[PDB]
């Protein structure tokens, strides 16, 4: 009964996201999505979708949104780690100290694994900026989700 | 002789890695002012004289140290002060690159030299901004700040 | 045949800036300061302003000339028919999110990053570091050339 | 079935390995130290002893020793996934790098984690410096190792 | 006109990120060195010969590419041939804060810029020690090199 | 009353380090330059060398002192009733190696340890590369004091 938990707020959704997804799944025995309510671009509602559509040859994962402390959001369905991905960008400094604080307060492990290279600079934010101005990030989100987003700018 | 170094912050509220970095300048400089920063914009959670009493509490111990509010250029202060040190702490998130460009920029406007500390493991976690969040939602922090301290965040929550 | 671009939103130039042009201009057949703008935040310069206290502190450099844009710097770049960005590394640059840019670059237009540290002495200033500390009367007069100086004490005041 | 391996040489076994040791075995069906063989102060057979002493509370834990390419050691026993742990000092740059080629070369993904604060300090390396000149590690250090490390200086 | 850089190292051998960084560099220079380091003391896996052949090979579509050897301070080498720039790659695993040191003493000792460049992520792994490391033991490196230097990687090990 | 500890190997001592010892020496009553010996490397100076060297640029700094030990640096501080480690940071310090052993040292023996940035000017100077420079030919003179340059010279020579 292995299980962890891979938070964000996938506005929307990355092939580094996918990766790190996909990781979780093949060695623990249930993933979590867990997508945070928070002035974004999708609606919680169509970035659980966009993550639904993108992951459904995963049987072990599903999806669902939550609010506040996620070592609360962890627990409350019986699980104590967590999955986070690296990417070039991320802070890391300050993803250990909220590591070490969310050990301190509730008990439970993050796991830190690095998404593969060819998606290793892609983020959320950078993403919709470059799509804003007309750069091609087909070759880094999932089909539905650039689709998708293409449908919000234009 | 007579020396002396400054902490500067917002201390909003002050922590145990905090008092930590207090207690080493405290032990090593025959005088410390721990420098507490009014911002007229961004308005914390604790008023700067509450920011003040919370410090004076956890450092009650501490003789040779006291707390002054401040404003401006910290340089500035610890200068008119007759001083030119500043003492600051190091904990797991400082962007200590950011911490090194400032310190180069004070020795360089006022040749006021900074030395580092790395805080406890214990207290190695804590910010002020990271207990504020923690304990809105219920967690309990009340390891990583002074008891006092602790007390009336539980306060300011109600 | 060769060329770069230094890009910048320049608000105001320092000399750190200025160091890295001159190392562009010397290994370049060509450079262009790009002068980055966003049209939906006004910074403390104008555009004009900004170009003027580029072009007074470059007066010494034949092969540069100072442009502004807004959008995608690879778009500023490849429209120019060039290929390259050179930018400068201080005490306190992010250089993991300048990565993650040049990586994003090189992906989507094929453009190439180059980074190049800025001398010593100026390692630590930066556009806002020295816009903060003259707002409350520290001393930069060093650390900006002479075209930006009292220009920005004016501002200021 | 799920389950990770944790490498190193452990010369000898600190706290700090215990720690992640214990995070891997929670979170894992099956965890493997995995013992490497290489100028050390302990032989591989007092390593592994070490190790098997410092865990005996962990069920499904078992120490092995082995050689040559982590990745065949991992695959070999049916697993592709390693648990490392992050401290103060480590060289966390040459990690990733490391985890980057384990996946191309064998698709084994690398999960780090942060040993505890108290821990986050020690190492092999610095444990055997400091106490061979009389600095007291015995809170870094389990119980049994410390004794043992004693030994071998005196 | 007529620009320059040295792109440096032992190359031994030759990798896909050091041919990706090469690519860029002769594509903003007028002309690229390649400085392959000979060492007196440790003598790698390649003779000096052997290793600019690999690199001959594979920068084959560089016409102002050229690659020779060379010994002692990299700025010496580099101003002999008339040139003041180094182009250097970095990649995962890059002790980049010693690259930088290394960067603004050779700018102060020769008034040589560096120019760093970033490998292509698909090449941002490998590097020539892990290769050889991985080869050895009979891991497959063979997308990370190219063609020809496998093919010789795999002899050396017979 | 107060005091700290400044130590290294100095093999030369360099520029860097002398900035960090003014510094110390300015914020201290007293300061002890510790230079540890390893019995089983000699160096590329002895230790009467190494100590000379520092005690030729530092006279000008009447509260600070030079000292020679070997072993663990708590116990050479602890000896002398002090209790303050001042280690200065440059352009390629492994700061996170310095990290773990202060929070070592602070563990073992309640020795606090300060870190100070070298100056901008002597950021990149070391005594290993200082050295391997200077083994090839390179102009150091302006990164060692004069008790340092040509004694380096001779030793290379
Ligand atoms: O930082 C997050 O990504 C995050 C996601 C959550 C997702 C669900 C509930 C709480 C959450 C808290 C977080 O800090
Ligand atoms: O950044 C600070 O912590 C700071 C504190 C001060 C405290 C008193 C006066 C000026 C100050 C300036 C600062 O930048
Ligand atoms: O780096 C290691 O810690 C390591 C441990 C091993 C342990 C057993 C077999 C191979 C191994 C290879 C390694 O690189
Ligand atoms: O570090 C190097 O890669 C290096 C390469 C050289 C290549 C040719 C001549 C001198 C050289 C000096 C170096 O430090």
């Amino acid at each position: 009964m292995t299980g962890a938990v891979c938070p964000g707020s996938f506005d929307p959704v990355t092939l580094g996201h996918l990766d790190v997804f996909e990781r979780a799944a093949a060695q623990f025995d249930e993933v979590i999505v867990a997508v945070l309510i928070n002035a974004g671009m999708f609606t919680v509602d169509e970035r659980i979708e966009m993550i639904r559509e993108s992951t459904a040859d995963l049987p072990n994962l599903r999806v669902e949104s939550g609010q506040g402390l996620l070592v609360d959001f962890v627990r409350e369905r019986g699980l104590n780690a967590i999955v986070k991905g690296l990417r070039t960008g991320t802070d890391f400094e300050y993803e250990l100290q909220m590591a070490q604080m969310n050990k301190h307060i509730a008990g439970v492990d993050t796991f830190f694994v690095a998404t593969a290279p060819a998606y290793s600079f892609v983020s959320s934010s950078l993403a919709k900026e470059v799509a804003t101005y007309g750069g091609d990030v087909s070759a880094l989100l999932p089909a539905s989700v650039h689709q998708r987003l293409l449908g919000k700018l234009r």
